[PDB]
């Protein structure tokens, strides 16, 4: 179904690392998203993170913060597959 993506994408919107709103990150949240099917690999994805929202801010979310993340969202694909 599409309801893990959603779920995956309103954690990564609510992941609100600039106190902006969870609604602040569509464009964001759609590019992780993609990066969260193209690996298994926290740190893989972690890097993706960092660098979609480096783009998006003009800031370099600290790479654990980004870890951290990206633990989580692969947490929630495998319990799913």
């Amino acid at each position: 179904g599409q309801q893990l993506n959603r779920l995956l994408l309103e954690w990564i919107g609510a992941w609100d690392p600039f106190g902006l709103g969870k609604d602040a990150y569509d464009v964001e949240a759609a590019s992780v998203l993609q990066a969260v099917y193209e690996t298994e690999d926290a740190r893989t994805l972690a890097a993706r993170i960092q660098s979609i929202y480096e783009f998006a801010f003009d800031e370099p979310i600290p790479f654990p913060h980004c870890l951290k993340l990206a633990r989580r969202l692969l947490e929630l694909k495998q319990a799913a597959s």
